[PDB]
């Protein structure tokens, strides 16, 4: 089964899923100055004020909480995008250390951790039908770097003890977030894919450029997770982020200049 490690890492995930050497593959490294400034590019509308959540899970390759999408509650509009896309789970992916984790890169910079908020468009009917088309899905990637601590992250942090092996899931009620936003929606957005097998090529990718700030405690906490489950030999669960990929020919576009 594919994973992170030395024998089943991203470097051997084409045997099983070709499309890992594809076109549009993601991360890629943004750079900067080679970005272009797009003036026609709207704002983001980001209305998550009726977000249901409702469990967090480890999957064996990171952690997710899962949102109730049956209707328009949390959705993300405007940007790139057309239509409305709803909200359904986020996820993370980290570092063993702080200079890493991250899976896109700002200038080859890496980030300590990257937030991924998934979101599928309406238009489709359902998430399983979504990655099968061209623009069905929209992350939200947001980079964090270590500094002082996210108030609307300790909820989070707090409950990971209670599903610290693969398959562990737990009740996660009212959580908001919003509390896991920047202060600005500025961003870049480019063509790309999923991340984690299958890798199908279905995202439209908006990476906000001000990065949230976590405490050292805080990603400690995600550092203690296993990828193993219960009663197996203990696989902590880091570096759970995938290399950039070749941009071939596709270009980034910013909201900012
Ligand atoms: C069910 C679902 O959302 N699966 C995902 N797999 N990889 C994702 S990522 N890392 O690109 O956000 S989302
Ligand atoms: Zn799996
Ligand atoms: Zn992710």
């Amino acid at each position: 089964h594919w994973g992170y490690g030395k024998h089943n890492g991203p470097e051997h995930w084409h045997k099983d899923f070709p499309i890992a050497k594809g076109e549009r593959q993601s991360p890629v490294d943004i750079d900067t100055h080679t970005a272009k400034y797009d003036p026609s590019l709207k704002p983001l509308s980001v209305s998550y004020d009726q977000a249901t959540s409702l469990r967090i899970l480890n999957n064996g390759h990171a952690f997710n909480v899962e949102f109730d999408d049956s209707q328009d509650k949390a959705v993300l509009k405007g940007g790139p995008l057309d239509g409305t896309y709803r909200l359904i789970q986020f996820n993370f992916h980290w570092g063993s250390l702080d200079g890493q984790g991250s899976e896109h890169t700002v200038d080859k910079k890496k980030y300590a951790a990257e937030l991924h908020l998934v979101h599928w468009n309406t238009k489709y009917g359902d998430f399983g039908k979504a990655v099968q088309q061209p623009d069905g899905l929209a992350v939200l990637g947001i980079f964090l770097k270590v500094g002082s601590a996210k108030p609307g992250l300790q909820k989070v942090v707090d409950v990971l003890d209670s599903i610290k092996t693969k398959g562990k899931s737990a009740d996660f009620t009212n959580f908001d977030p919003r509390g896991l936003l920047p202060e600005s929606l500025d961003y870049w957005t480019y063509p790309g894919s999923l991340t984690t097998p299958p890798l199908l090529e279905c995202v439209t990718w908006i990476v906000l450029k001000e990065p949230i700030s976590v405490s050292s405690e805080q990603v400690l906490k995600f550092r203690k997770l296993n990828f193993n489950g219960e009663g197996e030999p203990e696989e902590l669960m880091v570096d759970n982020w995938r290399p950039a990929q070749p941009l071939k020919n596709r270009q980034i576009k910013a909201s900012f200049k």
